[PDB]
């Protein structure tokens, strides 16, 4: 997250921290995700597509720090890693950039909700906020495009939903943006998602409910003029979500 503010997991208690085991045993952060039910985290296929072996990955819930334990955190193995069969990546764009991780602990339990661990609601079908709505993004991604390190402390910011018409303008992203994606940016381009925020939630208020509207997917640089963040439009994937979590 470029700009915005530091936060703790109690403010975004559906945030999932996804890590990968290396041969040798070093463990590095991969991507964010969102807990949509006690046994299911939703994320981005592009996070896993190079290393699609579920045994390689660890999921934490109730975690506020990247490389240290948060009191109350729960650690899960991935029982299933479901990537979207129609995934494709262009030089920029990721199409159908959505993934489902079925989580289960060493004792074969799912998440127990708490102050630091809660599910986020899915939107109703094709039901997105109006363009110019303010939504929240959460992640451990870079604080600056030129940073080598990720922040140790979770961050969140606010960006405004951009209309498809605006986002498909040539000097923005042209046809690289589709109706299955949402664009969001700061009017001053001063805050954005960045590398390492992939898979993380875009949350908006819909009929008085915090709702998972989007999943961090792609973008040209971060917090660049005319280069919005691009998000998987979750309200266009409910059949795929429903089918693979039955
Ligand atoms: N918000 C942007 N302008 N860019 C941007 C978005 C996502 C990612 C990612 O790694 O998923 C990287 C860069």
């Amino acid at each position: 997250i470029i700009g915005g503010e530091f936060t703790t997991i109690e403010n975004q208690p559906w945030f999932a921290a996804i890590y990968r085991r290396h041969r040798g045993g070093s463990v590095t952060y991969v991507c964010g995700g969102s807990l949509i039910s006690p046994c299911w985290v939703i994320s981005a296929t592009h996070c896993f597509i190079d290393y699609p072996k579920k045994e390689d990955y660890i999921v934490y819930l109730g975690r506020s720090r990247l490389n240290s334990n948060t009191q109350g955190e729960m650690k899960f193995e991935v029982e299933n890693l479901i990537l979207h069969k129609d995934y494709s990546a262009d030089t920029l764009a990721h199409h159908n950039d959505i993934a489902l991780l079925k989580i289960r602990s060493k004792e074969g339990r799912c998440a127990q909700p708490s102050r630091t661990i809660q599910t986020i609601a899915l939107p109703s079908m094709y039901n997105d906020p109006q363009f110019g709505t303010s939504c929240e993004i959460t992640g451990f991604g870079k604080e600056q495009s030129t940073d080598y390190l990720y922040p140790e402390q979770l961050k969140m910011t606010v960006v405004k939903l951009i209309s498809h018409r605006e986002c498909q303008q040539p000097h923005y992203y042209g046809s690289e943006v589709t109706t299955k994606m949402l664009c969001a940016a700061d009017p001053q381009w001063k805050t954005d998602s960045c590398q390492g925020d992939s898979g993380g939630p875009l949350v908006c208020s819909l009929q008085g409910r915090m709702t998972l509207t989007g999943i961090v997917s792609w973008g040209r640089g971060c917090a660049l003029k005319d280069k919005p963040g691009v998000y998987t439009r979750v309200s266009h994937f409910l059949p795929w979500i429903r089918s693979h979590t039955k």
